[PDB]
This record gives structure tokens, sequence and C-alpha cells, in this order.
């Protein structure tokens, strides 16, 4: 339209993010160790690393008694180091049953069983576990070789 002069300034705005935290008391209770020993595997290569599976379910039995037995897992896992044309993903999926399979038919050789809680569980640990392996050791082998 038309235009004519002005006169004005200033300028603030509101903050508004309070936080009043309080203290709470503290308690620590026990807990156990535990591990698992192989019978033999016949055709896979054993791998190296340290045990150290990190899952999270949002479940009732991750509380339950699978928070003992996260400690028990081992991270290492038979596998084909060999020359065998295989994807990232695709020597992981092998990997994982024979994982699991030589776990779980070593618990009941030992006195020990395994349930379909202990099958579903320890799923979710070996799909990742198989994967942790090679992305670990494509690391070292970038770094200062394999080991």
């Amino acid at each position: 339209g038309a235009m004519d002069p002005g006169q004005g300034g200033g300028t603030h705005s509101q903050w508004n993010k309070p936080s009043k935290p309080k203290t709470n008391m503290k308690h620590m209770a026990g807990a156990a160790a535990a591990g698992a020993v192989v019978g033999g595997l016949g055709g896979y290569m054993l791998g190296s690393a340290m045990s150290r599976p990190i899952i999270h379910f949002g479940s009732d039995y991750e509380d339950r008694y699978y928070r003992e037995n996260m400690h028990r897992y081992p991270n290492q896992v038979y596998y084909r180091p060999m020359d065998e044309y295989s994807n990232q993903n695709n020597f992981v999926h092998d990997c994982v049953n024979i994982t699991i399979k030589q776990h779980t038919v070593t618990t009941t050789t030992k006195g020990e069983n395994f349930t379909e809680t202990d099958v579903k569980m320890m799923e979710r640990v070996i799909e990742q576990m198989c994967i942790t392996q090679y992305e670990r050791e494509s690391q070292a082998y970038y770094q200062r070789g394999s080991s």
C-alpha cells in the first residue's frame, strides 16, 4: 500500500523448562557366574572375542531370568572362514543354527536343559553374535591384522 515511517523496538521470549529432581535410596543385590563347554563341531572354526552380548526385549522374561544367563552367553561362534562366496548376512544365516544347536545340546548333555523360552531368548542373542564376530574381526584386520 502506501508506506510511512514508524518507531518501535525490543524483543524478548519466554523460557519454560523447569526441573526439580529428588534423591532416592540405593540398594545392591548379588549375582552368579556361569558358562558353557562345547562338545565338538566337526567342520566349523571358532572365532575370537570376549563374552559381551547386549540385547533388550522389553518383555517379562528378560527380567525373570534372562538377565542371569546374559552373563553366561558367549560371543564367539563357529563359522566358515575358508574360501566361500558369502555376503556378510549370508554366513550369519548359516551361523545362527550351528551355534544355537551346539549350545542347546551341550546343556542337555551337561545335566542342564533348554526349553522354548531358552530357544527364543538365545535366538536373539545368537543372531547379532554371529555378525558381531565378523564386524570385530574385520575391524581388527584393517587395523593390525586378524586376532
